[PDB]
């Protein structure tokens, strides 16, 4: 019945009078709401001033409050602490390049975005998610690749919404890559084009790429659609939470939400992230974008509980998040009717496959 969330303080005072505080800092605060969309509005519309919030509910699985360290829990979900990377592929990155199939890439969009909506609690939003599973089976299939899984991952009990793991070279040695991208949407009339069609069509489009390539990578690659990220990132936390059980070693996660959108249609810059990511994984993939995919690197920064990376970093996880947009010069669509097909600059996701893609392989043959 009750969610347990971590909200900003700010977003507290907005929330105090339908919430119990179980644990408060000077900036943050752990309680129990019951999220009805009436709360689910004042998140939504508090989200540019007082930032997104996190369901604690991965973490801490329907454990009572009496046996839970509310503070230990409230403080290291709310700081991070920081944890060289070799480039010399430069023949396999150019070969993996010169198949991206742009129209591929356009034509995911055009079916993600002609949902009504992709919500976690909506028929659609799981038509989604099976989607993706079947597009990553059928392309392992058409490959003749049986190195290969795919599952679900339940969005706990909360949201018919599962998350989709999948994973190309399943037996290979070693520490996995991981892709992902969030599936969902907010309820009612949501393309959500630039929020992550985009970022679900780029991963596509790299699996296809790697199972079309001639050469194996040495290390297992995952590519993930998460469930649920409009609601306190909760799909990816149960997704980290699978690969915690599951004990797989991950050397590397990147995060795409938002690969789409140039604020000047002829921009071309790529903004790298600076907060709750790896230093060193954002340099390499920062010398990645300069050095292959030849464009300009920018940096922004987010507000709490930003996107599904935070799930990985909060964990221990390597983390790194290339976006279209800086902070400043937004999407000034995303969560409304208005992020549209017509939105996307498929020259811009073609460069975040390109990003990928060398990801992919600097790290997949080290
Ligand atoms: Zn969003
Ligand atoms: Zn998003």
């Amino acid at each position: 019945e009750e969610d347990r969330i971590i909200v900003s303080n700010c977003l507290y005072e907005q929330l105090k009078d339908k919430a119990r505080l179980i644990a408060q800092s000077d900036h943050f605060s752990f309680i129990a709401i019951p999220i009805d969309e009436n709360i689910t509005n004042t998140l939504q519309k508090m989200r540019p001033v007082c930032g997104n919030y996190l369901n604690a509910e991965p973490y801490i699985q329907q454990t009572s409050n009496r046996f839970l360290d509310s503070k230990k829990l409230l403080d290291k979900l709310t700081s991070y602490h920081s944890i060289p990377y070799p480039i010399n592929h430069e023949a396999q990155v150019h070969s993996l390049f010169e198949q991206i199939d742009p129209a591929k890439i356009w034509q995911t969009n055009q079916h993600l975005t002609s949902y009504i909506n992709r919500s976690a609690k909506s028929r659609t939003g799981v038509e989604a998610a099976q989607w993706f599973k079947q597009q990553f089976d059928t392309l392992a299939q058409d490959y003749g690749r049986k190195d290969v899984e795919s599952y679900f991952v339940k969005t706990g009990n909360k949201f018919i919404q599962p998350s989709v793991v999948t994973v190309i070279g399943k037996d290979k040695p070693g520490e996995a890559i991981v892709i992902g991208a969030h599936i969902d949407t907010l309820d009612g009339n949501m393309p959500g084009a630039d929020d992550d069609s985009s970022g679900i069509s780029v991963e596509l489009e790299m699996a296809r790429v790697v199972f079309s390539s001639n050469f194996e990578l040495n290390r297992p690659i995952y590519f993930i659609a998460y469930a649920a990220e409009e609601r306190g990132l909760i799909g990816s936390g149960y997704v980290v939470q699978d690969f915690l059980q599951k004990k797989i070693p991950v050397k590397a996660v990147m995060q795409l939400d938002q690969a789409g959108y140039r604020a000047n249609a002829k921009d071309q810059t790529i903004w790298l992230l600076k907060d709750y990511v790896d230093k060193g994984l954002t340099e390499f993939t920062a010398e990645l974008l300069t050095r292959y995919v030849k464009t300009p690197v920018g940096y922004t920064k987010c507000g709490y509980a930003c996107s599904d990376h935070v799930n990985w970093t909060n964990e221990g996880f390597k983390t790194t998040y290339p976006s279209a947009t800086t902070l400043d010069d937004d999407n000034p669509y995303v969560h409304t009717s208005n992020d549209t097909l017509d939105i996307l600059n498929l020259e811009h996701m073609v460069n975040f496959t390109k990003l990928g893609l060398a990801f992919i392989v600097e790290l997949g043959l080290n």
